[PDB]
């Protein structure tokens, strides 16, 4: 049978972001849409820093900018704890590890308001470098491809997930950002506690050439694997 959660994303679902960060005291603010189609794993998003320009790189804050799109096979349909949240929605929190630099720690709830799919978060970034990669800018506008790993934490009713990201710095190396997160259900109802899976993960970063404020357009698709 097709659950409740499963039925809110069988078509194109509006999205809107919001983000208030603080990095090292910079404070900033974020505002996004678009809009997910899960059946395709599918994100098309464009953001805007709507208190001037961004103080950190646009790529450390895609990992920030709605699992619940993510396209799950139907044999791993039982392992979708996002969209078993919904509609009521899932709170998620990460630390983000800059290796060798600062971290972020983010909170999200993340639900319906009607038949919008909302994302709004709070950033607070700490113990970052002045002239590190992050806050000295030194980092592409590009993005790797990557597999994000999801367990279950029976015990807070929810999901543990972690997984490294890699940042093209200019110069040709790499930043590491490590994150480690959890996602817990908002309201008390049941939801899919899963089985150890994966999901993968493709960005494309563009920017819109009639924009002037500073801003991201995000392409992303996301399809759980690993269950077979
Ligand atoms: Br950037
Ligand atoms: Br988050
Ligand atoms: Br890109």
């Amino acid at each position: 049978m097709v659950s409740k959660g499963e039925e809110l994303f069988t078509g194109v679902v509006p999205i809107l972001v919001e983000l208030d960060g603080d990095v090292n005291g910079h404070k900033f603010s974020v505002s996004g849409e678009g809009e997910g189609d899960a059946t395709y794993g599918k994100l098309t998003l464009k953001f805007i820093c709507t208190t001037g320009k961004l103080p950190v790189p646009w790529p450390t804050l895609v990992t920030t900018f709605v699992q619940c799109f993510a396209r799950y096979p139907d044999h791993m349909r039982q392992h979708d704890f996002f969209k078993s949240a919904m509609p009521e929605g899932y709170v998620q929190e990460r630390t983000i590890f800059f290796k060798d630099d600062g971290n972020y720690k983010t909170r999200a709830e993340v639900k319906f308001e009607g038949d919008t799919l909302v994302n709004r978060i709070e950033l607070k970034g700490i113990d970052f470098k002045e002239d590190g990669n992050i806050l000295g800018h030194k980092l592409e506008y590009n993005y790797n491809s990557h597999n994000v790993y999801i367990m279950a934490d029976k015990q807070k009713n929810g999901i543990k997930v972690n997984f490294k990201i890699r940042h093209n710095i200019e110069d040709g190396s790499v930043q590491l950002a490590d994150h480690y997160q959890q996602n817990t259900p908002i309201g008390d109802g049941p939801v899919l506690l899963p089985d150890n899976h994966y999901l993968s993960y493709q960005s494309a970063l563009s920017k819109d050439p009639n924009e002037k404020r500073d801003h991201m357009v995000l392409l992303e698709f996301v399809t759980a694997a690993g269950i077979t």
